[PDB]
RNA sequence: ACUCUGGUUUCUCUUCAGAUCGCAUAAAUCUUUCGCACUAAAGAUUUCCGUGGAGAGGAACAACUCUGAGUCCAAUUUUUUGAGGCCUUGCUUUGGCAAGGCUA
C-alpha cells in the first residue's frame, strides 16, 4: 500500500570480488510478483540440478 | 523383370563465405557518450580460438543397396461390328461424289 503510492509517486514525479548486494533486483511490492506460483509440471517434470526426492 | 554413371574414408593445397559462417563467445586499438571506466554503454577496425561451400592434388577399400539413366481385356461404355444392298436430284474427275428417301 504505502511502498504502492510510493511507486506511483516517483514513476509519475578496490578489488570486489563479490557482486555488492545493493545491484540485486526483484526486491518488489506487488505480492503477485514476489510469491509467483510455481510451475508443477502435471507433477512430472522436475528442475534441473536439484535434488529429485526434495 | 536386363545394362552404364555416381562411392565412402583420409591427408594436403586454392578460393568464396554478414550464413546462429560458431544453438558458442575472447582480446587489442580508435572514436563518442556521460561519469569522476574491470567494477560502463554506443560505433568502427584489427587479431585470435575454428568453421562451412566449391575447386584441385595425394592414398585406403567398396564397388551397383541407394540416386538415376539406358531398357492377365470377344457378348451394351470405346479395340473383335449392324455391317452392307435399292431409288432421286446437282455435277459427272462417266470412277462416282453430296443430301434425302429406303430394305435389311
Amino acid at each position: 500500500k504505502s511502498k504502492e503510492l510510493h511507486a506511483i509517486k516517483e514513476r509519475y514525479l578496490k578489488f570486489v570480488f563479490e557482486w555488492d548486494a545493493s545491484e540485486d533486483t526483484s526486491i518488489d511490492y506487488n505480492p503477485l510478483y514476489k510469491e509467483r506460483h510455481q510451475v508443477q509440471l502435471l507433477g512430472r517434470g522436475f528442475i534441473a540440478g536439484i535434488d529429485l526426492k526434495q
